[PDB]
């Protein structure tokens, strides 16, 4: 390997000793009698110092010819000064050139002429090297790490669902179809029916992990086209606050992980992402429509609350409970989908909840229907064809437990936590109504 | 919850303690003076034992009435004894039915009536009661974890790259083509092309666990039309045996793992999975057609080394090295990807390699050819076009460092690791040439 030691796994213990160093050169400065080189690499920035009568003089000389972007190493031996901005300096033994950058680049790693989103994610590798943007997919693997650990630590199994299906859907919407040979297939939007279907299995407590696909008409700063969604189904369950639970302490472990792990680039990003508080908030739908109206906007009960009223909500929740993060729950039936089990006891409204996070949804989940005969007559309320489902509803024939569960954005829950615009800022490649490339 | 431990989690300590159990119907045995009720839950059978004496009269009356796959919930007293073939027994106080199931079941749970694949492919929460399928998705959890914690043991990052693309990222055949609104796109074989963009990020060493989607044309016991790639990619490597030497790392890592976490599934399965050795045997291309034509098998050089050739050399390095698995490598260049580096000395044999376990491929990979201007012949060399690859060329531009990674198969290593005869055996619900659904 060219380097034996990021910038940021030099210590002291290390002092006087030899290490080599790589990345790209993000400045040099020739200042007669000495030089100095500064490397970049995933963690920041190393010095290299060399000082005329403590080099190679070839050596001396080569450093003046490095351009901005450069990819080099360095071997030499380690100094710990208190002349060098970050503790210590690398006076260099040998330096090589692995490849040489172009001289317009396409973006300014150095952030000082910013960009437009669209040049930037046309640039994403360019992108990335400014920390700030490091920051965000340095966390958002950290994201995925706690979410996962989580999981293993209350028994959860992984699972792995197909994406290229031709099953029914609830909405018919938002699909993109695709052949699969002589066949008609779509990609999945999301593992719901799977998920359920294998709480028949004994697996009892299922995540995934994986792309979900949705050709939505417009774009928005919250929706992507391509998204990975953190889907669990729990088996056993006696009602939805089960779930809620588990979801709220899955949610709080992310948050906290990143707390604990991630404070470098939280200070990066210029910001304090707030300890949890549990049990989180729960409003219900009633409750929720009734702040909204007395804020002038208007949601009829028996709808679903709109964009613009989870933002007022968000800041209603922010103002009077200084809570980022709450549950709505108690939704009307005819809101939520045909698999929600209703309240048995006031049927108009059901075991579903969605957690919001600064205004936005981030998960919705609830107790499913996991009994056949109200399933298939909750499905013919919602004028659509049991038939068309009977693949699924096989699964609830044969012993089917109680079970809920949820879907969880991974670039909702990461944009979200960081208060960030766009959704755009959490994934590599996006995807949406007109960027198909990179 | 309905249940407080699973059949496993019962251990001495719970001596006289109330505990909930809950899952399937087993067996029931309908005595006068003694009812038996054994439930079956993801770990295994509880012994539930209600003598006249000692219990409810409603709950006496009610076992008889349980059928097979009825899932039901016991709350009861833990009773260790001799006479209980497992060590234990509950001694129920109450006994809730959660749902009942129907007759005759899809397939038959206690193994004596045998199905075909197919029928259990299409009955997956009915085939999963089964101890030895349970055993087979418990592992293949385990895989992906054990393959997780290793990369982030050796300070790889996760990154999520895009399925939805509009240039094939391994080429014309076995590649499923979607609209993407008004574009024409396709499904990805592999994060290839976005991974090594990646390496000019800074990023350094990523690595990606995701579905890959390929049109196979054929029909076989070791190929599926989606899958799920382990995928990595690291910078500042000096040649492809530093990429080799990760991997078999992280493959030995993943076996241990399933050895030390999941005997008792191994022992389900009457499976001996040998304690890997590292290093792996190294085969070049060249040797292996010594090998072979040894044998009696004649390829001739540039040729692929076939389904046949791969038999004969995984017996041939069972039997003379002791090895499972082991590398073939200094392939023709010819024969792999324009994205894969050649010996600068020696062009004709390139820097790739692939991984065989059990006589058959579970990756490859290689050291990329990292030079624009190469790269770029290469792709020429291959009778493609270098303008249908800009966003990936233009990553090469502006200092890119030598790079190498691999596509691990996550299906093609559990069925291998397993021994199993056919890969559909390892996740849930297949894709191939002739099978859709569910
Ligand atoms: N049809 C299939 N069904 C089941 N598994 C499959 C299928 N096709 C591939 N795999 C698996 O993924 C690995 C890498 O794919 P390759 O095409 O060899 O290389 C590539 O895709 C490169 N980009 C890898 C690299 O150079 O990094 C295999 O070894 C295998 O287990
Ligand atoms: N197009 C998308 N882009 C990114 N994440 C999404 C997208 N669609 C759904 N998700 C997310 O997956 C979760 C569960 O899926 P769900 O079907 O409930 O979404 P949704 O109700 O349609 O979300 P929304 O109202 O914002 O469109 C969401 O709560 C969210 O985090
Ligand atoms: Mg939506
Ligand atoms: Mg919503
Ligand atoms: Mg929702």
């Amino acid at each position: 390997m060219y380097r034996t030691h990021y910038s940021s796994e030099i210590t002291e213990e290390l002092n006087g000793q030899k290490v080599k160093v790589a990345g790209w050169v993000w400045e040099v400065k020739d200042l007669g009698g000495i030089k100095f080189l500064w490397i970049r690499d995933r963690d920041g920035i190393v010095q290299i110092t060399a000082p005329k009568k403590k080099v190679d003089p070839e050596l001396f000389k080569l450093i003046p010819k490095l351009r901005s972007e450069d990819v080099v190493a360095v071997e030499g031996v380690v100094n710990f000064t208190p002349k060098a901005k970050l503790g210590f300096e690398i006076l260099p033994e040998k330096i090589v050139v692995l490849n040489r950058a172009e001289t317009p680049l396409p973006l300014d790693p150095t952030g000082k002429v910013k960009a437009e989103l669209d040049t930037r994610l046309d640039n994403r590798f360019m992108d990335l090297r400014r920390p700030e943007v490091m920051a965000i997919f340095k966390i958002r693997s950290s994201v995925f790490k706690a979410v996962r650990d989580f999981f293993h630590e209350n028994g959860f199994i992984e699972i792995h669902t197909p994406k290229i299906i031709a099953t029914a859907t609830e909405g018919g919407t938002e699909l993109f179809p695709m052949k699969y040979f002589e066949e008609d297939a779509f990609l999945a939007q999301s593992p719901q029916l799977y998920k359920q279907i294998m709480m028949a299995s004994g697996l009892d407590r299922v995540y995934e992990i994986a792309p979900i696909f949705r050709a939505e008409e417009h774009n928005t700063t919250r929706h992507l086209n391509e998204a990975w969604s953190i889907d669990s189904e729990m088996a056993f369950i006696e009602d939805e606050e089960e779930v809620m639970s588990f979801l709220e302490r899955l949610v709080a472990h992310a948050i906290n992980y990143v707390r604990e792990h991630n404070a470098k680039e939280l200070d990066i990003l210029n910001f304090e992402l707030e300890e949890p508080k549990l049990p989180f908030p729960r409003v219900s739908y009633d409750k929720a429509l009734e702040i909204l109206g007395d804020l002038g906007k208007e949601i009829p009960w028996g709808e679903d609350i709109d964009t613009e009223g989870e933002r007022l909500l968000g800041k209603y929740m922010m103002e009077n409970e200084n809570a980022p993060l709450y549950f709505l729950y108690q939704y009307p039936s005819e809101a939520k989908p045909f698999y929600i089990m209703k309240y048995d006891n006031k049927p108009e409204i059901c075991r579903a909840f969605d957690l919001e996070y600064r205004g936005v949804e981030i998960s919705s989940g609830g107790q499913r229907e996991h009994r056949h005969d109200i399933l298939v007559e909750q499905i013919k309320e919602k004028g659509l064809n049991p038939e068309s489902f009977e693949f699924y509803l096989k699964a609830f024939r044969y012993g089917m437990p109680p079970h809920g569960g949820f879907g969880l954005g991974a670039e909702r829950l990461i944009k979200q936590m960081l208060d960030l615009p766009n959704i755009r800022e959490v994934i590599l490649f996006p995807r949406d109504r007109r960027r198909l490339t990179p």
